[PDB]
Order: structure tokens, then C-alpha cells, then sequence
């Protein structure tokens, strides 16, 4: 996995991309949290099958894969939602049959930040290749500071090696788009600064799910491990 | 601001660095007091961060209201970098995790990360100014937002310049840049958990405006 070229690492991420799902509702009938809850639960399954295809991820122990998924899953859903919404200014495309504006999201604070992130992606003309690299970064980075045995330290070192390889891959893509060296690292910095906004949005979202104090509203270690299908 | 060279960028950030404060010569009360004194120094530091005073007072208050704990936290991690397993809130206030916890360990993990990257002082002050500018639709706000993104790009150039001066290769340059900037997601994370804890017991917009809205 540390041996793949930048072109190969991109093609692997593009072929691993999960599908866009539809919301589960009756369109002949006149409950939003339940609809979004249900949609997120079903997206989560496809995310985990995507993560398994992220080069270097299945080199980790199953325990460490679950930990990274635990820390990252909501950021990963959110960046996909924001990517999906780039072409629909003012609205969030949770699903092709569930395009919502901010007055329906009424809570609204996170909705507004997702819309802002979608705008910035849009006016940056974020490319498909770049977006799948950013998803990989979130998966590996979000849990890397919340793991200290010997083995864990080897696992952290491997995660940092793969993150360096994703960085190289992103720069390769900007180089191939014709950007100058200065423009390459300026764009790389802009894209990583947005990931900290996405982390903030995920933090507020997780804060809301934990305040529900409801057993099956935060994916458990066992639920994620089951979806990983050892 | 937009005219400064990379070297003048670093010199201004270094010139503007606030002092390390001491604790008085019961724990949460001493930490609250030390943080209250640091906040005052951080306002005048922020006024000296290129691009910042070009902003409206209202935008400056919003940026500090959003970033203040992150900035406090990155300063604490920096101060603790050379003291494995301890948080140096002040030279006379060195705590270990037993005296706290979840937040403490995250802070200790960031400190350990700085150690492994051999984080440099000139790098530290660029990262702290990125936190201020980044963490937080009238024509003027659009004009502010565009200005902030421009200053952020020059700090990126300044960071690259520092690594290039040291002798790092370009591959090592973009790799280290990404490593430094991804740490910022974790500092946002810890700030949000810290806000959560403090509300379970924070400087108001008016307090911030009062300190920032100085006379001549
Ligand atoms: O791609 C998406 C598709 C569908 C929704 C979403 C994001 N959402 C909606 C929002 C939200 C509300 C409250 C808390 C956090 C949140 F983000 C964020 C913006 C509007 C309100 C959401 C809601 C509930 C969620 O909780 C599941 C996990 N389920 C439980 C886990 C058991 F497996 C309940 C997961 C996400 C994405 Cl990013
Ligand atoms: O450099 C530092 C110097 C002194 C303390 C700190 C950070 N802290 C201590 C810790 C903490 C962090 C996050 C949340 C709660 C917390 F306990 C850090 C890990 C364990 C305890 C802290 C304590 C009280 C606080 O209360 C404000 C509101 N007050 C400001 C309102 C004035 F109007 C002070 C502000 C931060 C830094 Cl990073």
C-alpha cells in the first residue's frame, strides 16, 4: 500500500467511492430527524466498505480500524453531503429526493456551516480526485491523537506514513492540473483548513447525539466491527 | 499586511509573542485566574497579527470569541513540549494527569506530537496566527472574508519559506505543512470539548469588545 504510485492511489480511491443513497419515505404522503437518522445509518454501512478499500487502512488491526471509524464517521458523512451539495447553492442534498434549505433544517447552526463549506468547495472548484483524498485524510487523522503500547506506536507510525502518501498524492493532482508550486501548497493549506471546520461541525453533531443519551444513536464498537465483517 | 515578505512575517509574529505568565505565589481557581490574565495579553497579541487590525472591530471580536481557547491551548501545548507527561500551565504550575482527565490527555497527546515533529518556535507562531484567522454576507464581510483568505495564503507561504530555509526538500515541505495543519483539527476538537466542560460549570462578546475597542 505504501508502494502504490500517486496515480494508482487515486484510481483506487475513485473505484472505492460509495453510492448516493435515497431517503426512505413515501412520496405520496405529506419526522425530519428520523428521515435523516435513517439515511445516515444506511450511508454508514457503505462508508465502512469504502474505508476497507482505502490503501493502508486494512494494514491496521481491527481494533484500530474501529477506533478510527468511531472518531471519523460523522466528518466523513458531512464531507460527502457537502460535496453532493456543491451544485445546489442554498440547499443541502442529503439525497436526490431530500434537498433541504435552512428553514427546513429548523440545529440550524450546523446546517448553515455545511452550506458555507459547500460554497467554499464550489468556488474553489474542488475536484473529484481531491475530494476522495480529503476523505482518506479524515479517516486516518481524526482518531490518530485519541488512541500507548509498543504495537499502538507502530500503528501510529504506519498511519502517519499513509497520511504522508495521501499528501504527496494531493500535490501530484494539483501539479497535473497545471498549478504553480506556490499555488499547490496554498491550495493544500486551504483544503486542510476546511477539514478543521468539518471537525467542528462533527463535534457539534456528536454533542447532540450524546445529549440524547440513547443507546443506539452513536455507532458502537460492536456495531462498527460487525459492519467491518472480519 | 499583503506587502510583507515571509521574513517580515515571522519577525512581526515573533515580536508580538506574549509573555509566559506565572501562577500566584483551589486548582480550577488558579487556572481560571491565569487564563484571565493570558486573555488580556492575547488581545494585544492579536492586534499585532498582520491582517487582523485591518478587520472591523465586530469581526475581530467574532474571530477571538471563536478562537480564544484554541489559542490558549496551543500555547499550553507549546509550553509543555519539553516536559513529557506534564502540562506547564505556568512555570510554577506543572501538573500531571492524576491531578485533573480526557481533556488533559488530549493536551498531552498534542504535546507529544509537537515533540515528535520537533516543532520550531517560528513554526509555532505561524500556526497560532492561522488559528486566529481561520477558526471563525454583507459586501464588507465578503471583503473581510476575501482579505482573511489572502493573509492566510501568505502565512502558508511563510511556513513553506521557513522549511525551505532550513533545507527541507519540497516533498518534505508539503508533508510537514500537512502534518502541521492537521494538528489544527485536533486543537479545534479539544477546544470544543473544553467549551463543553466550561459550560458545565467563558468571555462574553461584550467583554471581548471592551478589551479590543481601545481608545487612542
Ligand atoms: O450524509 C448525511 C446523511 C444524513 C444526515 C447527515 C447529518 N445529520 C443531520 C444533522 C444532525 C443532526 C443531529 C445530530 C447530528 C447531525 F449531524 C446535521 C445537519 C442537519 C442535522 C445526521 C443526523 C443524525 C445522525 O445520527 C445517526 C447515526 N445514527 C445513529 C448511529 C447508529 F448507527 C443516528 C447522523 C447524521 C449526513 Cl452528513
Ligand atoms: O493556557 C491556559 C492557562 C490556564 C488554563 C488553561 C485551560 N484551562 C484548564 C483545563 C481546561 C481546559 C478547557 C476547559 C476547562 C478546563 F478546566 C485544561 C485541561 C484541564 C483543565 C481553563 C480553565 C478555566 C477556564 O475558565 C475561563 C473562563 N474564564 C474566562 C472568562 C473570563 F471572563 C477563564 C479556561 C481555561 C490554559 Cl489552555
Amino acid at each position: 500500500a505504501l508502494s502504490l504510485t500517486a496515480d494508482q492511489m487515486v484510481s483506487a480511491l475513485l473505484d472505492a467511492e460509495p453510492p448516493i443513497l435515497y431517503s426512505e419515505y413515501d412520496p405520496t404522503r405529506p419526522s425530519m430527524m428520523g428521515l435523516l437518522t435513517n439515511l445516515a445509518d444506511r450511508e454508514l454501512v457503505h462508508m465502512i466498505n469504502w474505508a476497507k478499500r482505502v490503501p493502508g487502512f486494512v494494514d491496521l488491526t481491527l481494533h484500530d480500524q474501529v477506533h478510527l471509524l468511531e472518531s471519523a464517521w460523522l466528518e466523513i458523512l458531512m464531507i460527502g453531503l457537502v460535496w453532493r451539495s456543491m451544485e445546489h447553492p442554498g440547499k443541502l442534498l442529503f439525497a436526490p429526493n431530500l434537498l433541504l434549505d435552512r428553514n427546513q433544517g429548523k440545529m440550524v447552526e450546523i446546517f448553515d456551516m455545511l452550506l458555507a463549506t459547500s460554497s467554499r468547495f464550489r468556488m474553489m472548484n474542488l475536484q473529484g480526485e481531491e475530494f476522495v483524498c480529503l476523505k482518506s485524510i479524515i479517516l486516518l487523522n481524526s482518531g490518530v491523537y485519541t488512541f500507548s503500547t509498543l504495537k499502538s506506536l507502530e500503528e501510529k507510525d504506519h498511519i502517519h506514513r499513509v497520511l504522508d502518501k495521501i499528501t504527496d498524492t494531493l500535490i501530484h493532482l494539483m501539479a497535473k492540473a497545471g498549478l504553480t508550486l506556490q499555488q499547490q501548497h496554498q491550495r493544500l493549506a486551504q483544503l486542510l483548513l476546511i477539514l478543521s471546520h468539518i471537525r467542528h461541525m462533527s463535534n457539534k453533531g456528536m454533542e447532540h447525539l450524546y445529549s440524547m443519551k440513547s443507546k443506539n444513536v452513536v455507532p458502537s464498537y460492536d456495531l462498527l466491527l460487525e459492519m467491518l465483517d472480519a
